[PDB]
């Protein structure tokens, strides 16, 4: 495994949809997922174009093409990794499990890609269904025009984090009315309000760098994977700032659904936003570790090594765990 790329040595914004890195269509074989962001860097080169990468290609990709900060790309790509990715050949697919991640380590372990539902990918996503529907992946047009009619409503016609705040909370009223294994805990019901304001901060061109992203560049990105003719990146790193709108429009607490439609049951052994820490400690010790309860000799180096660099991501103040020994 290669260490963690630093951040970018220039941040400023500067023209990202360039001639070396132009848009293609996908040929067979190409792998895209439920990210538009990683998508789109697959895309447009920045990533390999057949949507399998290594987790440095994954962070220099996401701080290079969109500015996404660096402790940022670091928690989220190595969290993927270690639950989606292969850990001895350090290979991730962005999207559906392929072979070209390699041999893969035993059950339990399943090494899905970004499509393996409730590792890292879950419920009440924008603009893709929920797993029980049957795509958890797939751009979906019916969800991308309610964005559209939140933008509408509440943002002018632009998505904004005003926009954000309502629509997170509109998806997760209809899991909660139609998916009777809705589950909203921990990893998820923190990425769920970060993944909200990400379309305001890293899809709206660089030089506006004002929160209001147009519904042609949405549907560009989203849909298409797509950035628009002469896309600035954002001017400086960033990625979740203005989470705390999404929150105060509408407060959830962390919960599922009990095996029936409206039957939310809040857990009280969930993390949520009081206790960051308590997020990686649960997402190591029982997430990464229900995967690989026992690892041998190549596959336990490998993982203490990835949940090393993990660590790296995690927020100042909470304690390393290791659930490998040190
Ligand atoms: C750094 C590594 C990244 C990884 C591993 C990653 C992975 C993912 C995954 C698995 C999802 C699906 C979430 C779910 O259904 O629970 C997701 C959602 C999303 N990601 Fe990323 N992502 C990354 C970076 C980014 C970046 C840089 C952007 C934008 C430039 C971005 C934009 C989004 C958006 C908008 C969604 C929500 C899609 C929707 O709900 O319709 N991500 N990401
Ligand atoms: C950083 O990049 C920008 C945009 O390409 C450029 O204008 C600026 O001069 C660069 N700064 C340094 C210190 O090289
Ligand atoms: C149902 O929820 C469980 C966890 O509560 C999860 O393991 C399973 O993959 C879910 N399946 C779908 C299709 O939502
Ligand atoms: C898209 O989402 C809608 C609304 O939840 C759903 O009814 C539909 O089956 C999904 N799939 C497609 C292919 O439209
Ligand atoms: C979203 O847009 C609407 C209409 O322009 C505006 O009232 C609201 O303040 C905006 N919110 C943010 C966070 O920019
Ligand atoms: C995680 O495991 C470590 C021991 O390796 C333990 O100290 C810590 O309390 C555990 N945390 C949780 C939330 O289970
Ligand atoms: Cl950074
Ligand atoms: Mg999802």
């Amino acid at each position: 495994p290669g260490l963690p790329p630093g951040p970018l040595e220039n941040s400023s914004a500067k023209l990202v949809n360039d001639e070396a890195h132009p848009w293609k269509p996908l040929r067979p074989g190409d792998i895209r997922g439920p990210c538009p962001g990683l998508n789109t860097l697959a895309s447009h080169g920045y990533l390999p174009r057949n949507g399998v990468a290594t987790p440095a290609q994954i962070i220099n990709a996401v701080q290079e093409g969109f500015n996404f900060d660096n402790q940022a790309a670091i928690f989220a790509t190595y969290a993927a990794h270690l639950v989606d990715g292969n850990l001895i050949t350090d290979l991730l697919s962005i999207g559906r499990k392929t072979r070209l991640t390699g041999p893969d380590p035993p059950p339990p372990a399943s090494v899905g890609g970004l499509n393996e539902h409730g590792t890292f990918e879950g419920d009440a996503s924008m603009t893709r269904g929920d797993a029980f529907f049957g795509n958890n992946h797939d751009f979906n047009e019916t969800l991308f025009e309610q964005l559209v009619d939140y933008s509408n409503r509440f943002g002018g016609g632009k998505y904004n984090l005003t926009v954000a705040g309502e629509l997170r909370f509109k998806r997760i009223q209809d899991s909660i009315a139609t998916n009777p294994n809705f589950s909203f805990v921990d990893f998820r019901f923190f990425t769920a309000y970060g993944e909200t304001t990400f379309p305001a901060n890293l899809f709206v061109d660089g030089r506006r760098d004002d929160g209001q992203l147009d519904m042609d560049a949405a549907r560009s990105f989203f849909q298409f994977s797509r950035m628009p003719d002469d896309f600035f990146r954002a001017p400086s790193p960033r990625s979740g700032t203005g989470v705390e709108v999404v929150v105060q429009a509408h407060p959830m607490q962390p919960g599922r659904n009990v095996g029936k439609i409206n039957s939310y049951t809040v857990d009280p052994t969930s993390s949520d936003f009081s206790t960051p820490c308590l997020m990686y400690e649960k997402f190591v010790n029982i997430t990464v570790k229900s995967l690989y309860p026992n690892p041998t000799v190549q596959l336990r180096k490998a993982l203490n090594t990835n949940l090393d660099f993990l660590f790296q991501g995690v927020a100042a103040g909470c304690t390393q765990v290791f659930p490998y020994g040190r």
